[PDB]
């Protein structure tokens, strides 16, 4: 009980909303430094933009050299008890982390599952599988210092300007989950149609310095 | 109803297919010499959603159609398929839409015999080539998706296939698809199976 306890506490993310240096094909994915300063100087989180799949709230934002980085925070309590009883029926999350690290089926779970970010129009900011954008890859863990430092483009200043935000009471948080393991489930076929997604969430991974990092992506 | 049975078949082995690894080898001979079987999830004794009604060795490999009757389990398959992107696409052009039969074909496009032949399981992708899974409604629709069978080979059939075992959850199968996520090169080996076993999207309700 004590252990499915800690499996169910807060589980923070990070990653790029998007890579200033990485051009999409599509317009639509245009997302400019002048254009994120403009706006920039919490979002709500959810499953690949479903409104009734509301799992926890952004926490910081920083425009950063490489790109636009956040940090979010999933808190459902409903959301994290489904992903705790999925992860023990998964055999990838049976096999572990590198080595170091500690076990966290939740964590794994939702790595494997959601590895990729989502900004949508700022106004939310989605877990997917693997992102439309470049340079997305998705970094869960339990401590929100850990989760920054997971990536080496990151520098002190930045980190502060981060810190200071998740440091600094959500309008998006009781549970604001409203979806199940159904939706959930149906979501995840999606998934597995989704083309060149590990070729996609490799590039990412290495495109980030992730690789050069001990962490709990799947990828 | 959604929940009513679903069939599946497809080949459980291909005789002219030389398996990467060793422990993989099933030739004709072994085969027909041995020849219900349970019909679970991923090889999961506590997900057996039917069982498996016909076996056959034809010409290119051992065919089988099975059936899932599993009320938790199709009743567990038909709220997820509501919840499915993929599903709401619809099938091609003729085919009617059946959001139960779609969810399974995407979800469960391969097939795996595995013995110590005890079980039929229906996965993301089998380790064999060739074992693409066919789901539909109707037996004799789903063996006419496969033109290296004959009428000779569906007689066959046909005499063979013509309380709820399931002890799963959705937890469990939400679980096992992070699984298939991560099994590599599936979606080309789909592709390189359907190819093999002559079977097309436009024709039946393969997503790969």
């Amino acid at each position: 009980d004590e252990q499915q306890s800690q499996a169910v506490a807060p589980v923070y993310v990070g990653g790029f909303l998007a890579r200033y240096d990485q051009s999409p094909d599509e317009a639509e994915l245009l997302l400019p430094r002048d254009v994120v300063e403009h706006w920039l100087h919490a979002l709500p989180l959810n499953i690949n933009h479903d409104d009734t799949a509301v799992v926890g709230h952004v926490a910081a934002m920083q425009s950063v050299r490489d790109g636009l980085f956040c940090l979010g925070c999933v808190t459902s309590p409903r959301f994290l008890e489904i992903v705790r009883r999925a992860s023990e029926k998964s055999e990838l999350v049976s096999r572990g982390p590198v080595s170091p690290l500690q076990p966290d089926k939740v964590v794994e779970f939702l790595s494997g599952s959601y590895a990729g970010l989502s900004l949508s129009s700022f106004k939310q900011v989605a877990l997917c599988s693997v992102g439309r954008r470049r340079g997305t890859l998705a970094v869960y863990g339990r401590d929100p210092e850990w989760v920054t430092q997971r990536f080496p483009d990151l520098t002190a200043a930045d980190r502060d300007g981060l810190r200071a935000q998740w440091q600094r009471s959500t309008a998006v948080d009781g549970d604001p989950f409203r979806s199940d393991s159904y939706g959930l489930l149906g979501n995840s076929v999606d998934a597995l149609y989704i083309r060149e997604r590990l070729p996609k969430l490799r590039y990412d991974k290495q495109l980030v310095g992730v690789t050069e990092r001990e962490s709990y992506v799947k990828a």
